[PDB]
């Protein structure tokens, strides 16, 4: 028998993805690790479903993790939350599980151990400082000058990242409630850093075995991306940058997401990775640009199974480009049928209909040459509209 | 300011050392995390004492360190109880303080992921049985045979290891109250092996910057060890041994304690290891031996200064007896005269005397060859008793 343990919230692909598996075979066993607003999504197929409020809770995912082994040994450990990355890493190194490790995960979560190791091994990375304390924001933002960004050093600061441009600034953002989020609890470890930001690319990959199975480079520009060529100038650059970081991580298996910027110099350091498929439009694009699964690749790599990346690209520059949404009720938004209109746009993906209450869209093109993007999205900020 | 996190119980080297230290420079700043039973050992000298309840919980350790942090941040983690080997691991690269790491840390702790990347290696290693339940031993007892050992995977399991003779013999344990120890919570990982009567030998190492500044290769039995010289048949395939060990586990700095068994075959398999510095007269063993501080060079080596390890080895074959204590009103033993009578031995180390309530003590020795050290060991026990 095969059992597996999947550490998911709601995210739909690998509910799919174990769900058609039982339905095809008998061997499979699914254990759920998930919290309890997401229970019905696994109550009705998984053999098991686990109940966790926190999954970042090393000591209580351990004594829970005994518990489980009771009922019969874990074959593989899939986690396709971010909040599960560093959990999965800890269960897979503790009990002997093949996978991502501990320091692998921990180097994919923790930006303080991912910049700490990435200085040692002499890949470039931007300064950073630890912050103990909101306290201790004054003295970060002087010591390399304002503003400043602090953010948690684990996870993504999702409402959690603030920029701070004076000491009067923090002390009002000290005052208000909150002003500083949940950073003023101080029950979290924080890093800090001047706000420089430039050029920016992402670099999104499929491991196995420590070998690349699938690479794709993009660019960043409402917001969006493109990806890039691999006959490109800085797509060797940044190839190898992706090498040295794998090296130093030790990186076998599994999805990535490696943030790269680059300098007014020239200069090309590394921002943020992860162990996730690109958010947003970013899993998408790439579906469309080589025609294969990312989701569908990395859940059977996970489960030591043979992925089936055909890869079969399309001709031309592909990329996306994504529509805020603000809060309240929708009244009116563009049509479809004006984004269709645009040659070049392949399709339209909206995430909310006409009168509800709340990216809204995302808009997936395919162009010949590069200097038509920077075109098209001024045509996409000229007719978006959103009124509410 | 070096800010210095002492995890300690009551071994009085690091005690001594850091109370000297910090006599001989103001600058050391010493935070001590250890038990309430252990702090008035600390409370005198050093700057903060954090009573713990229990070392190995990895979250109250985060949310403690996090504490510490915000009176400042920390240069060095030594750890130099068991428990706190594989905390000081998960804190180290946590909180990206230089030093043995969480997955090298945990390769000296958890048994299970020991003997999972030992054998994904190459490096021979006994047969094993992960354990859930203490209910699951009579499956594993006869899955390998009677009769096995049952302990802890983590720690080194003192006094919660039982000798399971047969499935009656553990009805008995079971039915009992204690005589299974604590392992009847089934709160804990547990490791089965068939017990299996082998020599061992035990290798202790010194490591910094993955480079052995001091090796020592001896041989176990009353208990004894001996030290081995380097022409030894065995010394150069222990050594080669103790390579392939530490490449795997990914060894840069600290002490090691590796244990070597030799089956009947010839055939050198890996018992145990472990991120101490040998128990019981191993070190005053190595210490007239070789005239070097185990304790000394190895803490200078966890706050990064340079230890001068300057061997100076004395001639002949050296090693130690110990004499095991019964409980109770110790009324008479053997006195001291009667083993300084004895030639060949250097030094008589008592633990207890004439009228205490409770090893006895140890016996030091040089000796020109092992054929020497069995005839001794027979006049031990020939002049050995202990009346209480």
């Amino acid at each position: 028998m095969v059992r597996i343990l999947l550490i998911n919230s709601d995210k739909p692909e690998p509910i799919q993805f174990f769900q058609k598996d039982k339905e095809t075979n008998d061997s499979i066993n699914i254990s759920v690790i998930t919290r309890s607003c997401y229970a019905p999504l696994y109550s009705h197929w998984a053999d098991h479903v686990y109940i966790v409020d926190d999954v970042t809770d090393l000591t209580v995912m351990k004594s829970l993790m005994l518990e489980i082994l009771k009922v019969g040994p874990i074959d593989h450990i899939v986690s396709t939350t971010e909040k599960s990355i560093l959990t999965g890493g800890f269960l897979r190194s503790y009990f002997g599980i093949a996978g991502p490790g501990f320091e692998t995960a921990l180097y994919m979560t923790n930006k303080l151990a991912m910049k700490t190791k990435l200085k040692m091994e002499g890949i470039p990375v931007a300064d950073f400082l630890c912050v103990s304390q909101v306290e201790d924001i004054p003295a970060a933002g002087e010591k390399l000058g304002w503003p400043i960004i602090v953010k948690p050093a684990l996870g993504s600061g999702a409402l959690n990242t603030f920029i701070i441009h004076s000491l009067d600034h923090y002390e009002d953002l000290y005052s208000t409630s909150g002003g500083l989020g949940e950073l003023k609890k101080n029950n979290s470890l924080m890093i800090a850093e001047k706000c420089i930001e430039m050029e920016e690319f992402h670099c999104d990959t499929l491991y196995a075995d420590g070998e690349i199975l699938f690479v794709s480079i993009s660019k960043y520009t409402i917001q969006g991306s493109f990806i890039l060529s691999q006959n490109d100038p800085v797509y060797a650059e940044i190839l190898e940058l992706q090498k040295s970081v794998a090296q130093a991580f030790r990186i076998t298996d599994g999805p990535g997401h490696l943030e790269i910027y680059r300098t007014h110099s020239g200069e090309l350091i590394v921002g943020e990775i992860a162990m996730r498929i690109g958010g947003g439009g970013i899993s998408r694009m790439i579906e469309k640009k080589f025609n294969i699964s990312l989701w569908e690749s990395s859940l059977n790599i996970s489960v030591y199974r043979d992925p089936n990346l055909t890869v079969n690209p399309i001709e031309g520059t592909v990329g996306y480009f994504s529509l805020p949404c603000r809060n309240g009720t929708i009244k009116e938004f563009t049509p479809i049928e004006e984004w269709e209109k645009l040659a070049g746009i392949l399709e339209v993906e909206l995430l909310y209909q006409e009168g509800d209450v709340v990216d809204l869209a995302r808009l997936y093109f395919c162009l010949e040459n590069e200097n038509e993007v920077q075109h098209l999205l001024a045509l996409v900020k000229q007719t978006y509209y959103l009124h509410l």
